[PDB]
């Protein structure tokens, strides 16, 4: 039988079999309702049909907050998407850094109980990601949709003590992007412009390596103009809005926030570790989620974490080319092995046990 692996992603469900390179399912993290009751729609459809329907996020801030329409989402995945029966598959899930345990125990009893999987396994989203890029121990940079973290990882396991979360990512910057582009004159409001000012932001956004020097550079040159042909035929010229835009995951001011950068955010987890451990996590630091993905993210990185580290400390930022997926990567690498078959919960062990053997 072939494993499942479901990346329930604050903006993304991405879905696939475990052994697989890639999820072949990368849809919306959207359920949409009849607006007038006379019945679904999820991901992609529900975007389309976005006139007759209330679209919602289950997922918005990375935890599982609409039960009723992650329902929605996994009968989706299963039945639409891999197009298999849940009942054949053993199925891991993946699970936000300080998932509560109520929550985890709903993920179990949902699997067992509606989908009547044969087996399931809740991982978290980080850990994922540090196997993927073949390590147990290091610590993670995760800037998804919805959600940023930092966890530190020792020995296969996340440090929850350590943790970091920082409400700003990529959702955060596309309506930053949108408010900034709409000042200019050209209107983005609507659910369609949000699609452009993301595309936008996805093909022409960077990270400066030292914001101050860029700007006076953005000032006294069109070098870095990027130009953007938009549906209503209009041409739009960009220039410093390339590295404003996710600037302010560095400077989250940008957007009116008071919470440390995701420098000082990394710096800190790792502050929160046993000090034998440091040398270690600074030369072990794994960027992944699609907010990740920026131009010059990884050499800013770099530079920001060298300016607050002992001055002999070893940093090294690994940024995979498949990090938009890695997390996805990590639970079918893990459910591939001969060692994790043994780790599934089984459908005989919740019958017997009920919702708490998750932990
Ligand atoms: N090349 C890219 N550059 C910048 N942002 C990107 C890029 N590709 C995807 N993103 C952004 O990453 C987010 C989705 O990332 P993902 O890790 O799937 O999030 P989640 O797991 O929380 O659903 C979106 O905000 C999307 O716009
Ligand atoms: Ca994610």
């Amino acid at each position: 039988t072939t494993a499942l692996v479901c990346d329930n992603g604050s903006g993304l469900v991405k879905a696939g079999f475990a052994g697989d390179d890639a999820p072949r399912a990368v849809f919306p993290s959207i359920v949409g309702r009849p607006r007038h009751q006379g019945d679904s729609y999820v991901g992609d459809e529900a975007q389309s049909k976005r006139g007759i329907l209330t679209l919602k996020y289950p997922i918005e801030h990375g935890i599982i907050t609409n039960w009723d329409d992650m329902e929605k989402i996994w009968h989706h995945t299963f039945y639409n998407e891999l197009r298999v029966a849940p009942e054949e598959h053993p199925t891991l899930l993946t699970e936000a850094p300080l998932n509560p345990k109520a929550n985890r125990e709903k993920m179990t009893q949902i699997m067992f109980e509606t989908f009547n999987v044969p087996a399931m396994y809740v991982a978290i989203q980080a850990v994922l990601s540090l196997y993927a890029s073949g390590r147990t121990t290091g610590i993670v940079l995760d800037s998804g949709d919805g959600v940023t973290h930092n966890v530190p990882i020792y020995e296969g396991y996340a440090l929850p003590h350590a943790i970091m979360r920082l409400d700003l990512a990529g959702r955060d910057l596309t309506d930053y992007l949108m408010k900034i582009l709409t000042e200019r004159g050209y209107s983005f409001v609507t659910t369609a412009e949000r699609e452009i000012v993301r595309d936008i932001k996805e093909k022409l956004c960077y990270v400066a390596l030292d914001f101050e020097n860029e700007m006076a550079t953005a000032a006294s040159s069109s070098s870095l103009e990027k130009s953007y042909e938009l549906p209503d035929g209009q041409v739009i010229t960009i220039g410093n809005e390339r590295f404003r835009c996710p600037e302010t995951l560095f400077q989250p001011s940008f957007i009116g926030m008071e919470s440390a950068g995701i420098h000082e955010t990394t710096y800190n987890s790792i502050m929160k570790c046993d000090i034998d451990i440091r040398k270690d996590l600074y030369a072990n630091n794994v960027m992944s989620g699609g907010t990740t993905m920026y131009p010059g993210i990884a050499d800013r990185m770099q530079k920001e974490i060298t300016a607050l580290a002992p001055s002999t400390m070893k940093i090294k930022i690994i940024a995979p080319p498949e990090r938009k997926y890695s997390v996805w990567i990590g639970g079918s690498i893990l459910a591939s092995l001969s060692t994790f078959q043994q780790m599934w919960i089984t459908k005989q062990e919740y019958d017997e046990a009920g919702p708490s053997i998750v932990h």
